[PDB]
C-alpha cells in the first residue's frame, strides 16, 4: 500500500521543472520504473480526475495517453503525500535520451532520423486522439529503447488538454516555440506542435537547433549547416512555414515523399542501435 515498501529507490535521473526524477524498481517485480516528485506549490495547472479530485494537471493527461501504445512513458501510478505528488512511470532498461543521442553522434542519418521522425508523428498523433497536447516535444523528452529501437515521450507538465481554440499561455521550450508564440503570445495547437516537430527533424539531421533567439524565430529563415537531401530540406520549411495554416497536418508530413519506406523500430535497432 505505502510506496517506500511498493518501490526501491535509486539514483536521480533529473530535475528540473518536472521537478525531480529517480530511477527505480517495483519491488513485487523488480520492473524498471521512474519515480517522479513535484511540491504541490511548484504546481502551475491543476485538474480533476472523472471521480472529481484535485490532481495536477500531468496526471489527467498521462491517465488519458497511457493505455497501451509504446510511443509514450505510461503512468504506472501516483500517490498524494501532504505537500508533495509522487508519480510512477515506466523505465527502458537500457536507455538513452535523444539529446545525448544526438550530442554522441552529431547530425543523425536521414534513414535513422525518418524511422525516429515517424515514431514521434505517430506517438504525438496517439495523445492528439486521447484529446492531449504535449506542447513540448523536443530531444530531451524522448527516449529511446535501445534494444528494440522505440521512442518513447516524456515530460506532459507543460500540456494542455487538445482543443479546436487558441492558447494563451505557454511554459515549454522557447526555441522550439512557433513565431505566433513570441509575437502575439497566442497559438492553435496541431499548428504549434508541427513547428515543433520541423524543429525536432532540423535537430536530428543536422545535429543542432535552427533558431537561437526570438528574432531568428521570427525570420523564419532555415539555413543547413550539414548536407540534407533536398526532400527533408522541403519537409522541414513547411513544418517551420511562417503562417500557421501554411504548416502541414499530420497527413501531409506522413505522406511527405521523405517519410516513405521507414524501416521498423527492431530493423532501426539492427541497423542503426546495434
Ligand atoms: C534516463 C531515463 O530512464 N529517463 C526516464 N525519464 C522518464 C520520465 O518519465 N521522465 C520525466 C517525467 C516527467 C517529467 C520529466 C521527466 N524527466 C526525467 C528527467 C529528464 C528530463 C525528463 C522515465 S525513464
Amino acid at each position: 500500500e505505502p510506496l517506500e515498501s511498493q518501490y526501491q529507490v535509486g539514483p536521480l535521473l533529473g530535475s528540473g521543472g518536472f521537478g525531480s526524477v529517480y530511477s527505480g524498481i517495483r519491488v513485487s517485480d523488480n520492473l524498471p520504473v521512474a519515480i517522479k516528485h513535484v511540491e504541490k506549490d511548484r504546481i502551475s495547472d491543476w485538474g480533476e480526475l472523472p471521480n472529481g479530485t484535485r490532481v495536477p494537471m500531468e496526471v489527467v493527461l498521462l491517465k488519458k495517453v497511457s493505455s497501451g501504445f509504446s510511443g509514450v512513458i505510461r503512468l504506472l501510478d501516483w500517490f498524494e503525500r501532504p505537500d508533495s505528488f509522487v508519480l510512477i512511470l515506466e523505465r527502458p532498461e537500457p536507455v538513452q535520451d535523444l539529446f545525448d543521442f544526438i550530442t554522441e553522434r552529431g547530425a543523425l542519418q536521414e534513414e535513422l532520423a525518418r524511422s525516429f521522425f515517424w515514431q514521434v508523428l505517430e506517438a504525438v498523433r496517439h495523445c492528439h486522439n486521447c484529446g492531449v497536447l504535449h506542447r513540448d516535444i523536443k530531444d530531451e523528452n524522448i527516449l529511446i529503447d535501445l534494444n528494440r529501437g522505440e521512442l518513447k515521450l516524456i515530460d506532459f507538465g507543460s500540456g494542455a488538454l487538445l482543443k479546436d481554440t487558441v492558447y494563451t499561455d505557454f511554459d515549454g521550450t522557447r526555441v522550439y516555440s512557433p513565431p505566433e508564440w513570441i509575437r502575439y503570445h497566442r497559438y492553435h495547437g496541431r499548428s504549434a506542435a508541427v513547428w515543433s516537430l520541423g524543429i525536432l527533424l532540423y535537430d536530428m539531421v543536422c545535429g543542432d537547433i535552427p533558431f537561437e533567439h526570438d528574432e531568428e524565430i521570427i525570420r523564419g529563415q532555415v539555413f543547413f549547416r550539414q548536407r540534407v537531401s533536398s526532400e527533408c530540406q522541403h519537409l522541414i520549411r513547411w513544418c517551420l512555414a511562417l503562417r500557421p495554416s501554411d504548416r502541414p497536418t499530420f497527413e501531409e508530413i506522413q505522406n511527405h515523399p521523405w517519410m516513405q519506406d521507414v524501416l521498423l523500430p527492431q530493423e532501426t535497432a539492427e541497423i542503426h542501435l546495434h
